[PDB]
């Protein structure tokens, strides 16, 4: 079903920057299904190509995050039974970075999750993309 890595860009920055805005532009809308918050239900998803996790802050477990963001054939659940995944981009947006999602006491290691992120875009003071490897990230990704 999916055989490719889900691409997972994070958008960070304070409430009313334009996280929502940045996520609705990147693809059409035919395209982006948006992950009801605070629940493990992909309910209305669709196998749109392009998924986005609004105001994230870590409620979905580790693992279960780590699997969305990787490149097997996977099924997620819905009220009415799993569907299959299908998302080739997935958007993350928060007011924290990741740093701030889950504790390293929480979790095997946090660089899984790093590693598996793409791409990071950052509000400044515009959006700016960010080269992990920085002063808002010390982690690598990708």
């Amino acid at each position: 079903m999916r055989d490719w890595k889900t691409n997972v860009h994070v958008i960070v920055g304070p409430p009313g920057c334009g996280k929502s805005k940045w996520a609705a532009n990147f693809a059409d809308p035919e395209t982006t299904y948006w992950k009801p918050p605070r629940n493990k239900w992909w309910d209305g998803y669709h196998g749109e190509e392009v998924v986005v996790i609004d105001d994230f802050y870590g409620w979905l477990p580790w693992d279960d995050l780590l699997r969305l963001c990787d490149r097997y054939p996977l099924t997620v659940e819905t009220k009415g039974g799993t569907v299959p995944f299908l998302a080739r981009s997935i958007l993350i947006t928060s007011n924290q970075t990741p740093l701030e999602w889950y504790s390293s006491t929480a979790v095997p290691a946090v660089e899984a999750l790093y590693r598996r992120i793409t791409s990071l875009v950052f509000w400044k003071n515009e959006q700016s993309t960010e080269e992990g490897g920085q002063f808002v990230t010390l982690s690598p990704p990708c």
